[PDB]
């Protein structure tokens, strides 16, 4: 590590978001959380989640790697960040890299939080659809690092 | 006109809006207005675009074309368009042209109404700042061309 | 026609270009073309953009409608416009619509003739591979139109 | 480090170069170092160089961090990296991050070579325009690492 490593993510991660889209929506979940609570925000961001993963259909695929590579092809369009794939024994494991900096600083956890549950639902149908189990939700975990999340297949 | 004329335009209009983000805010309006109906959603939306409005501060203009020229270089950030600006003996009017075009064929008025609210909620606070009257709201009318808007000020 | 048609498509063309590399490009155009005449800077560009055609293989097509369709899948990643195809009995036309506006007010020719020269060399590239004869060039022509160009395939 | 960090940064690198305009200087500065040679290259890009820094006028300055956001603010347009100010007692750093990577596996120093040259115009006219020493040019200079440039100005 060093200070130019620090100087190049950080603008990095700062041109990651366009400016007028992305401002609305942290403007829409921070009225939304305000009003209807946390439970049934996140239960309505999940559902949303879900919504807009039933727009774009992955291709029938074989293996774990042809998953990586098309979830990173429709990922990359929406610049939300990269994904990595491990397998276990009975185990999947789901690496979140690179997700988009938070907008405001006094409300960096409340933004995580729901682009969190939005990832959560996106990758439940995803996976679901696919050809996984019906009966086993995404389990969210918090790491270290800030800008990665990791996600449980059981 | 000509068909060399509407596939210009048709063009142009389908590389204005970006993935990702516009297909979630529209999935959100959907949803929230599929569950608490249509004039609650309207006030909504209308307070998000007054939030989204406190962001961004207008410098202090002097003359109508001025604010003409600001709201047009804050607009062309976030490629919502363009303002015109049409003053009275008591009356100013407002012409929106090259509206964001609707993402869903089945779900354009839709998409269209909510676009207003909230350009009528960022033009209301805007306007009311500037030194406005406080006592007098935004009249939205619709025109004959889909991609334009009429704003009243009176 | 109408003001407000005028303003609309303005703006459009102006949020066609972006900074930095376009105008590195038009710098580049312009002083080639200062230092090593016209003839030249012409063949040079043609072979230019033949380099660059062979760069992207299009996918093999079997009719004219696929060859648009593919043609406009890959132009609409540079924003380069949009074509159209009208086959006749023995000719092809080739519509060129939206084309990139120019930068500078007093080299608007120049930059027309360059970017007519790079995609003069592009189209004469992927027709030339995808099965049609070699011994025929494309023929460039102008149309009323600023933003729009005509080639003849005979 | 791990290996999250370098498919982090892998992929921001990845998006950091827009389609169809990069490709095409790359080609143009190709075509032209085979052609004409090195050493009149070099030359030709730095003269392209300082005649594009002529275009974008820096306001007057009195500090020297006042320099280094105002280029920060100039060069986020292009995404063109990060700059970092460093002064001695007689001498002057120019440290260049994130610079725009190779697009051809088999060019990757021609292409910092060239983007090397016409960095290096655009430093010494903005340099000497406000208010340096105009006999002394800006020597380029490689680092360890392969996305950073230094330069001195004595």
């Amino acid at each position: 590590m060093s200070d130019l490593q620090q100087h190049a993510l950080n603008y990095y991660r700062q041109q990651q978001l366009p400016s007028g889209w992305a401002d609305l929506f942290g403007v829409i979940v921070n009225g939304m959380m305000d009003n209807a609570g946390e439970r049934e925000g996140l239960a309505f961001l999940r559902h949303i989640g879900g919504q807009l993963a039933e727009r774009y259909p992955l291709p029938a695929a074989v293996t774990v790697v042809d998953l990586e590579r098309e979830i990173n092809r429709v990922l990359s369009l929406f610049h939300w960040g990269c994904v990595d794939l491990r397998p276990y024994e009975n185990r999947l494991e789901i690496y979140h890299l690179a997700l988009p900096a938070s907008v405001n600083s006094s409300g960096s956890v409340r933004w995580r939080m729901a682009m969190a549950a939005v990832l959560q639902g996106l990758y439940s149908r995803w996976l679901r659809e696919q050809g996984g189990v019906e009966s086993v939700p995404l389990s969210c975990e918090e790491t270290d690092s800030e800008s990665t999340l990791l996600f449980r297949y059981q």
